[PDB]
């Protein structure tokens, strides 16, 4: 297994003892994803990508963070939806910080933080900064971290044309995530429940408290009507290949 | 599904709209469990118990907390072992607090926290208190929480005897109890042949910090799991599930 | 008098809020390196200048600006390893925003526009807003409304982008110390800009991931993400008018008389 | 002069730590209801009295005790719904322990014994210790050693338990306001105990789980978890001597001359 | 019965609060060096003794005192570089005060007097009170009233000042370990004061600013900011009676029956 | 040529710091009501102006000032119940000071002067400094020195106090919005003062204790603690020159090459 949770402490210790072991931590969220998909999507996708990348490059995968930062209207629909269960920023930051501190204690020095929930980004960044500050105080400056959101690896316009024949800041519960889920966890997707509505549009600013009227009723920012397993397989291949390459580049054996 | 994570928000909303929906939250840890078992035991076990209880009483299971408080020498071997990845007290407390705040926002009012890592106890308690305090400021005083550890529902002497025929002796970390449950639920994550059959750990009537590695058995286990078995696990599982299910029925009546 | 709250007596401020529909604006910036050709308080100066003009135009008031913001990130500000850049931890910035909102609510104010001038501040401003609103709710206050925006998000008209980047536009994710900010500075504070010191290097490019601790080798030596060689006061005057007009219209829409 | 740090001048304290092997002791208690027969500062008084006696025998010093502890839990202290009980949040107690350790390290001390008199304090004391030791490590200090204990754990001799509970032993789980604590008070502070007010009732029994908010109906009315009817000064003297010599010997072994 | 809450059973405490007009008092001190002639717990001992006497006269109750206070400052307490002085971080003291007020409110109490014996604690006590009152407001409680004071401020009668300082009065600024505190200690705790050890040095003088890290050379070697050579039991008794009667009347005025 | 860090490029700042012996100055103020005759940013404006002039004479640099300070207290600033006054929680202010010192240390700076213009900020600035210095030590830095002061403390010469208060001096305790600040504003920012609006009331007097929640009836209606009727540009010019050379000389003494 590539999952740290499924290893004995002796197996884990042996792996870290190699001195060049790469650890990966999926960071997601429990968030509404429309009428057609489950709420753990942001955990499932990065965990699936991590699993495959780890198998491909020989890394290990830490237990994923199941709860993330508050859902924002323009990226996740808004934190007023039922089901969505969010943490305060300080809580998420402290979790990332504590884990890095512990990995450093083990002797590990390479970590990939794979985000699957857009809103988590800056809180993961602060967690990394605070942890690295402490490590320096402990006399450790050789701990290296690579942070990324798996979905940022699908930029190639060529690939985009394939996913959107008819032609990113509106891909919550849409074609992208739904396609990936159809390729990975089809049993957790019910396409017949998709509400085919027009893409959500927003002015160049944000309003608080969140106004429910500004988010499409289903909670999705765009329709997943044209999602497919074929598209998900393409997305999966692009992400896994790209991320695996980045890791080989940043953490060579 | 009984797992909230596998439900769409409408399926979840529909259940809570009932008025007496019961939610369960597994709280575990990533901690060394000897040479014979994997490190996610404290998460796997409470989750498996929650799932079965949920199926029998019609409750829902929230995503489990994967990381818990620092492993203590006398209960989990110590936080000096590799693999064990622990949170500071404030972090765990804050996570529990945030989750309760959100569930209340959803309209839920019944929560069962099932702890699988001994050391988590008081931080789960503080998280609950701080959340309940805030709920009161929001005008909510009808949110009820039940906190329990599955390993506390096994008291029947007849059962204890079957589990420990050689005599019942706090030393269970990585021993017969957890190993048997794992053999029944996740046999592929256990290799009894790697078990180190050392005598139960004994400690002085106090604690020392920084933790002294010499005071913890080398394998990390506090007792031997040599006599662990699938059969014992099946017994423990059914006993805990039935006891917990009945307890929930009593505290959260339809 | 002035639209700056700091320049009003408490009686003047009280009278304004007593109107019941008074709009308050808070600029949020940073002290951060901006290359060899510009000063380091740009992120405070620009949103403050925009707030000033918008407030005067629509009849709002401007609160003292936050001079220090969140840690500079490599891909958006060059990185927090640079000398001069003086950053706050996330909790500190969040808490400052949270405290200000709590106090404005105490005064009786119920309308606030947060104008961000430093990209990295965004989510911490958001958390500060959320935590404050949560507290207001506990206090029995649910009519406080906040609008948060980055003045640079109001320049979209392709006709404008064309004039600003006749040679072509390569995204805004590289506008740190580039044509946009430098042009605004040339139009507002020309004395704090010296174009002859601009290093005309090609636009910085990055992979779709971040590395920590920050690697100095991945940021252009000058600290800028793109060259401001083609910056001008004319472009700045265009940017300024489009931003002021756009933000003023947005506030009129969200905070009607 | 005195074994209590608070009763020493800074010069006397300085001289004692300058020896290089000084052992410091910190009593950690609480202000909590202890039934109708005893006062509410028991959790502070007892560990302080035990520390004093141990200190006189080993040549240690006793720091001012922490008067406020963590929230009383139903199954161990009756519950935090009782009047009088005045509890701190976990972070507050943790921070207090952490701050004191940091200061003692500053003084040059490197040996500390924390004697907890309030069960609920345990994990927060442990966290305070860990956070302090982490900080000390960052400061280049790794020779600070801490021992944490409770006098309860030093009463294990069968011959002793039999003398204390001639009618059977049920464990320390239901001792709150019972025989053990009341007997010690009768021996040390007889004037703060009115045994004639003890409300006799069977030992508290609870299901294998906890409920929040705390349900007052699940705690015996008087607030005690067991009856102190059979408590006595004689039992208190026995417990005291047994705990003092046991703790004194534990300290000698962990902090050798 | 006793005026100390810690010495009451919860039943006795509940009855007193049930009256509806019960006043509670909380002494706040510190463990701090007090020269070569006095013990280090002076800041907690004095306010506790004054609270006790005030309470016996007005029928109030006294809570366990806070033994640890904020960091000693050079110009008020000598500096936090001295051995023995054991100080808390500001957040810790603030949180302790906040937690206690929250709990007293839960009890049903609505009147609190905080008597500070350590100058440096003042602002953290103030913040603790504000945060607690903010929370009470969120809980729907706005009738909790707090009075904060120090016995020092009740000694202003020229006639009394002359008797205490017949050679001249320079103010409270240099009183740390001086005539005022030492005289009170001589009248209340003679066993904890060894006047023969006093170092008769002139009043400490400092420049119009502070330096950090603290410079030990700027504090008189003994730790005192003025000489207690002229201190006496007689002056102590005078100070005590004046303070007790002044504080007692202040409380009657602020918390009318 | 400017002494303001915000108006320098990172290269110019880097050279000044790398040159060694660079003294940085940080103004810390507040947004607080200052009567009917003055604006609310006085506590920020004055220390910034003093710092600028001192910096120009000794070759120091001035950091962007902190615009928001700690809650106004009744006896020093009138109270935090006034509209306009916008205050931070203590932890927020301390964290801001702490983050700034950490960053300056990262830059390589080791000399900082904090000039406080809002009395209530003092202890939180102190805690910010201590927490920052603690961290620097963990980073292996023990040569960072901080000076904290207030221009108020540099006006002591009786000859000066004479010309300022020819009718008698009572102390700084009642100066909020009075002669001192108003005179400085008249000399530096006349357009932000309208002496005709001054309410000539007698100096505020308070009982020897504080009450919370704050009682509005105990603060003079205008918000001022004393009358600024006798304020003048001439007095302001005198105060300014006295403070500038006094502070300049103090810095030269504490920070020699
Ligand atoms: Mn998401
Ligand atoms: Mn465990
Ligand atoms: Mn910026
Ligand atoms: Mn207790
Ligand atoms: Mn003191
Ligand atoms: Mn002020
Ligand atoms: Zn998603
Ligand atoms: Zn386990
Ligand atoms: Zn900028
Ligand atoms: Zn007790
Ligand atoms: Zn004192
Ligand atoms: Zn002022």
């Amino acid at each position: 297994s590539v999952f740290v949770g499924e290893l004995t402490w002796k197996e884990y210790e042996a792996r870290v003892a190699a001195g060049d072991c790469v650890l990966m931590l999926p960071v997601g969220a429990l968030e509404q994803h429309g009428h057609h998909m489950c709420m753990n999507v942001d955990v499932l996708l990065p965990t699936a990508v991590c699993k495959r990348v780890a198998e491909r490059i020989g890394a290990l995968v830490m237990p994923g963070l199941q709860y993330g930062y508050k859902s924002q209207q323009k990226s996740g629909g808004g934190n007023h939806f039922p089901g969505t269960t969010s943490l305060d920023g300080a809580t998420l930051t402290g979790t990332v910080q504590d884990i890095i501190r512990e990995l450093a204690r083990h002797g590990a020095r390479r970590l990939v933080l794979m985000n699957g929930h857009y809103e988590n980004s800056m809180f993961i960044v602060e967690g990394i900064d605070l942890a690295l500050r402490e490590l320096r105080y402990a006399g450790i400056q050789d701990f290296k971290v690579v942070v990324l959101s798996y979905f940022d690896f699908v930029k190639d316009p060529a690939v985009i044309q394939q996913l959107y024949p008819e032609g990113w800041d509106i891909e919550h519960g849409g074609v992208f995530e739904t396609s990936l889920m159809l390729a990975l966890y089809p049993d957790l997707v019910d396409l017949d429940r998709v509400v085919d509505h027009p893409p959500a549009t927003f002015p160049p600013y944000d309003v608080f408290p969140v106004d429910p009227a500004r988010t499409p009723a289903p909670g999705t920012l765009s329709s997943a009507k044209t999602a497919s397993r074929e598209k998900g397989e393409l997305i999966l291949e692009v992400c896994v290949q790209g991320i695996a390459d980045a890791i080989r580049e940043e953490f060579p054996p």
